[PDB]
């Protein structure tokens, strides 16, 4: 309802995602809001 599914995450940026995930991990510099 708030997730874009197919977006990117970063150390300084993150999408809303109410059901999906944000791959803003400590070992990543470009994640992705997607469904689990």
């Amino acid at each position: 309802q708030c997730k874009p599914n197919g977006a990117k995450c970063t150390e300084i940026s993150i999408p809303p995602c109410c059901s999906n995930f944000c791959l803003r991990y400590a070992g990543q510099k470009s994640g992705t809001c997607a469904n689990r």
